[PDB]
């Protein structure tokens, strides 16, 4: 019954709204403008970064970075901080997915551990455009050029994410669409170490059925969007792989720096 | 009109048969036996191998390999020759894909350059089962274990292809399905360096439409098979990468071993 599917899509869309502060609809409003109601502080260079805490609230540093916590290392940890935060928000969302809590406990933990990086980059696209990404609830905007101009190692971290986002965003999906896609990502029966794949693939198929009808009704003129969206999951696993090895190099040259137990434990070159 | 899509499915299925001498239908008939006509000889060790160049035709060496062109390398040269052979067959098939020969000569070259190996591993699955792989037109069968017992580097070239084949074969696709799927693989507009992405994507969208109707008609009871097959496109990408780096190692350990020009050209670590 398409009613059961249209019911699942609304449920998911609702949990999605209650779990993620900044939505794509909202974020797009901020990136395009046409209003004064909400204009974020812009970081486009070293100096503008310092004022970061001047106008926004960051537990990072403002003054000299070289001698007291380098600039790149400080922006990196800010990314890490927001990430462990997003992980908790994704974990709560997963709980609203029909059937998720009923799965073996170890399976739930395995699905979140391997699916978190893929969902973060997916959702990150919602906050990106060709020239930059929104930060701290959308109160900020960090330039694509400023990021691409960081120290030897930290210089090529976000550029690949920007390359993916520009393409992903070309599909013009909205929150109701993304709410189901993220659910599909989480219920992946191919993660390493799963104990009972069946019930997981059973739920994903129900989510795939809901995603297809959603795209059919929401994008009548976008032929084969479903197929195209699934093809993007390939670029996500690639980005995540490339991210692991780039994260390793950081773990070899930046000894003074650390990696929170979050983006460490759920990390075994997954 | 689903009638136009069925015509495309027929066309492609027809060219596939004409382009690939060893179809999956023939391969499964040789593998599952119950035959007397097509029983393959089996290579499971250095001895059966020596006898293999007797019954089956093998332009290689029979006696000693060590100081006389090692056996591991002798087998490696065997795959190399078979791959160049497959590239030529895949190239012929491609030209039958409507619209393909009408694209910029550069894009044609690029689509073939990055799609060939993804196709080779897909079709290679047709000749595999958990225990081994058919060789030399089906006259032979080389064991998974023998292959995994070769020299340090060459010993792990095939294992991931096998691990892929066991999962991919569980979908139970037949030649008519594979004909469309391989067409879809080749016409991937997300290949590095393509000059004209749009004419390529219009072709792929039409092929995906064809694949979707084909799977629904051919596998009425296989829920979401279309989406399951597309996700398989990610396991192929990994296979290639893994292969490339392993190939880089050989390039250094054996400065006396040569690579066929056609394979060296498609390869640029991509
Ligand atoms: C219709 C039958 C077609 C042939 C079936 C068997 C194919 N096969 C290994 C498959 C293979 C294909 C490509 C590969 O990637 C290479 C390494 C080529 C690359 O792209 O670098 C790697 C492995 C094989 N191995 C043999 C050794 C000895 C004798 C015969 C053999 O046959």
């Amino acid at each position: 019954e398409s009613a059961d599917l249209r019911a699942l899509a609304k449920h998911l869309y609702d949990s999605y709204i209650k779990s993620f502060p900044l939505t794509k609809a909202k974020a797009r409003a901020i990136l395009t403008g046409k209003t004064t109601d909400k204009s974020p502080f812009v970081i486009y260079d070293m100096n503008s970064l310092m004022m970061g805490e001047d106008k926004i609230k960051f537990k990072h540093i403002t003054p000299l970075q070289e001698q007291s916590k380098e600039v790149a290392i400080r922006i990196f940890q800010g990314c890490q901080f927001r990430s462990v935060e997003a992980v908790q928000e994704i974990t709560e969302y997963a709980k609203s997915i029909p059937g998720f809590v009923n799965l073996d406990l170890n399976d739930q933990v395995t699905l979140l551990k391997y699916g978190v990086h893929e969902i973060i980059y997916t959702m990150l696209a919602s906050l990106m455009n060709k020239d930059g990404v929104l930060i701290s609830e959308g109160q900020g905007f960090m330039t694509r050029e400023f990021l691409k101009s960081l120290r030897k190692p930290f210089g090529d971290f976000m550029e690949p994410k920007f390359e993916f986002a520009v393409k992903f965003n070309a599909l013009e999906l909205d929150d109701s669409d993304l709410a189901i896609f993220i659910a599909v990502i989480i219920l992946s029966g191919d993660r390493p170490g799963l104990l009972n794949v069946k019930p997981i693939e059973d739920i994903q198929d129900n989510l795939l059925q809901a995603l297809e009808l959603q795209l059919k009704l929401n994008h009548p003129e976008s032929s084969q969007l479903f197929a195209k969206l699934l093809q993007k999951m390939t670029d996500l696993r690639q980005i995540v792989t490339e991210h692991v090895q780039l994260l390793q190099v950081i773990k070899k040259t930046e000894t003074d720096m650390s990696l929170h137990p979050l983006l460490q434990e759920i990390y075994k070159d997954l």
